[PDB]
């Protein structure tokens, strides 16, 4: 029923870790979902909507944690930033291949541009409150700083997470991109 | 016959600001190049040679112009240095855009547009790690983070910053504030104490 929706789902997930999407073919996550092609296309029209909807089910998955954790000032950032790192850290993979499939999916781009717009605009509206509050000088216009931070994170977490040359290694980026926020929120 | 290979980058570069690598056929690169498709040949093995070939004239012009700021006393404080510098590569991406657009996007399917990119980030990261380790030195720059480690996010941040307000994506920093919006992260995360 929606167990083989879930093993269809897993299966995509385990072979993303071996091969590119290009690699895997629906008659692959059959098999390793353990029913046949027909009725693959019964739960998902192409391996291109499985994809979509594992990077769905990841970014929700930052999303919620986000909003947990929203509901001293460079703790609370690294808390947040932590969020990100943790639950995209955790499915490498999916990650990686949602990444790249926002070239030629639409569906991809719109929904990591909506997520994105919803991060800057939680982003911009913290800092505009520690602006009120009188803990941030009001240097840039918030939102415009919100954007380039969150741009920065969402380049260099991926590029660690994928061990591209150039990147900051994984045990470090952390500590670099809290770094960058703290000093550039609070920096007069 | 040098003119013949310019006449196709330039083609190249004016039908990438209509429509992606995907939709120029070698037959309209040789046709707006004045010259037959097995002329074509002659000069390029495919399309895809003609884009890593347009990048890399790109990247090298920033690059020789990154050079020519590095190589000068240039005397100026220090959030403006930093500004003429991401300056170079607003002004060189910026004044390219198609090219840079397609080129980040043949990243994904080409090794070598990946190792060209690759090469340079590595040069361009590196330069900005002695600038800072040498401002660290006169003792105007807080020893914070590891040198490198700071500069590599600080480019990458430039990267698709920069590309992303080019490419006009949602979310983006708007072009005419995408300098002033660097500028600050660059300064207050190199001189800022905390
Ligand atoms: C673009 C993705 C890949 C990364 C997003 C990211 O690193 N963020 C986005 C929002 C963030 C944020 N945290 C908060 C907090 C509120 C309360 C504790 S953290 N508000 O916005 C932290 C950094
Ligand atoms: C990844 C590309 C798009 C980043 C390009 C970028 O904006 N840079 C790279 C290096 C830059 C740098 N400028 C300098 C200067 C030396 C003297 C005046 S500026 N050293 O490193 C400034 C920002």
């Amino acid at each position: 029923g929606d167990d083989r929706e879930l093993a269809i789902l897993a299966t995509a997930e385990n072979l993303l870790e071996d091969r590119p999407l290009a690699d895997i073919s629906v008659d692959d996550l059959a098999k390793g979902a353990g029913i046949s092609r027909p009725t693959f296309y019964f739960y998902f029209p192409s391996k291109e909507a499985v994809l979509l909807t594992l990077l769905d089910r990841v970014v929700n998955q930052a999303d919620m944690a986000l909003q947990t954790l929203a509901e001293d000032r460079e703790n609370m950032w690294r808390t947040g930033i932590n969020v990100f790192f943790e639950t995209f850290g955790s499915h490498k993979a999916v990650t990686r291949a949602g990444q790249a499939a926002r070239a030629t999916s639409v569906e991809v781009a719109e929904l990591w541009s909506t997520f994105m717009q919803k991060w800057i605009a939680y982003t911009a509206a913290v800092i505009d409150a520690e602006r009120d509050r009188g803990a941030a000088p009001r240097t840039l216009p918030a939102h415009e700083l919100a954007t380039a931070l969150n741009l920065m994170n969402e380049r260099t977490l991926f590029a660690s997470f994928a061990g591209e040359q150039p990147s900051v290694p994984e045990a470090r980026v952390l500590d670099t991109l809290v770094h960058i926020w703290v000093t550039s929120i609070y920096g007069e």
